[PDB]
């Protein structure tokens, strides 16, 4: 029940994400790896504590490394996994980028509105793509050879926990992940956009579909609603990236990591 514009958009949208969501992470490599006042670092150190997982590397050849963060000790060990989430982070980032880049609608809008779009959706569509590879049984983002597992249920406390639990338990398809990370990206309220009306318009063109979408292939009654609650969790996807925004720029008062492009996206000039 799709018109022929709706079945165009997602298909679009679904070629882009094959092209740009490495989901073996196949190509993340080079990465860093943990070694072998006063308020601001209470307040660090409690933003640090929520960030908190436990890594393993399984070899080609293998092997499995397994690393366990430390306890905080009132000291600076807690900041040993910071580079390796800077290099993930920015591998994702570099994924979303250009999974923007080729959206007809995204490319058409003019580049300042593209740049303040990315700077304003990053995160959101990294968590969003974060969230199809996580494994809620075992509270594990399962990236291919490397695994991110929380280190352990008073933990969906944390917002961004909670998100991706109750994200996951809606067992989206493909199509409507990929419609959520179209509306995330086309939000006209990003600081700095121009052409807030063009893309309004095209975010709601991209809500339609998906309401269209679920109608037509989710008629069980245990996804009655399932549009509503998947714009709900957009909303609370934007806040939670603004809490996560605040967070990591604390973090990056006082212990620097953000890599050439977090800063970009971030806006830090690399004056002072
Ligand atoms: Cl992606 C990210 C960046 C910086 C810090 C923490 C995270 C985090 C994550 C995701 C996948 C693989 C490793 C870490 C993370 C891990 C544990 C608790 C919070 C965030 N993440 C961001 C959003 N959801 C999850």
């Amino acid at each position: 029940g799709l018109t022929e514009e709706q079945r165009m958009m997602i298909r679009e949208l679904m070629d882009a994400q094959m092209k740009t969501f490495d989901t073996t992470f196949s190509h993340f490599k080079n990465f860093r790896l943990p070694g072998v006042e006063a308020a601001k670092w209470s307040q660090v150190r409690k933003d640090l504590c929520s960030l908190k997982v436990s890594l393993q590397l399984r070899g080609e050849d293998g092997s499995v490394w397994n690393y366990k963060p430390p306890a905080d000790s009132g000291g600076k060990e807690i900041f040993s996994l910071l580079p390796h989430m800077a290099d993930m982070s920015t591998y994702m980032f570099k994924g979303i980028i250009s999974f923007a880049k080729v959206i007809s609608y995204f490319r058409d809008l003019p580049i300042e509105d593209q740049i303040s779009l990315l700077k304003g959706a990053a995160f959101e569509l990294c968590q969003l793509r974060f969230n199809t590879v996580f494994n809620a049984e075992t509270g594990t983002w399962e990236c291919g050879r490397l695994s991110y597992c929380l280190e352990d249920q008073q933990l969906l406390l944390e917002p961004m926990l909670k998100f991706h639990y109750m994200l996951k338990k809606l067992q989206l398809h493909e199509e409507e992940y990929v419609l959520m990370q179209a509306i995330s990206l086309f939000s006209p309220d990003r600081p700095g956009v121009l052409q807030h009306r063009v893309v309004d318009q095209l975010q709601e063109q991209f809500a339609i579909t998906l309401k269209s979408y679920i109608e037509c292939n989710r008629p069980q009654p245990a996804h009655r609603f399932l549009f509503l609650k998947i714009m709900a969790m957009l909303t609370e996807l934007r806040s939670i990236n603004a809490q996560h925004t605040q967070r990591l720029l604390r973090i990056q008062d006082i212990h620097p990591f953000a890599t050439p492009l977090m800063q970009e996206l971030f806006g830090i000039t690399g004056s002072l």
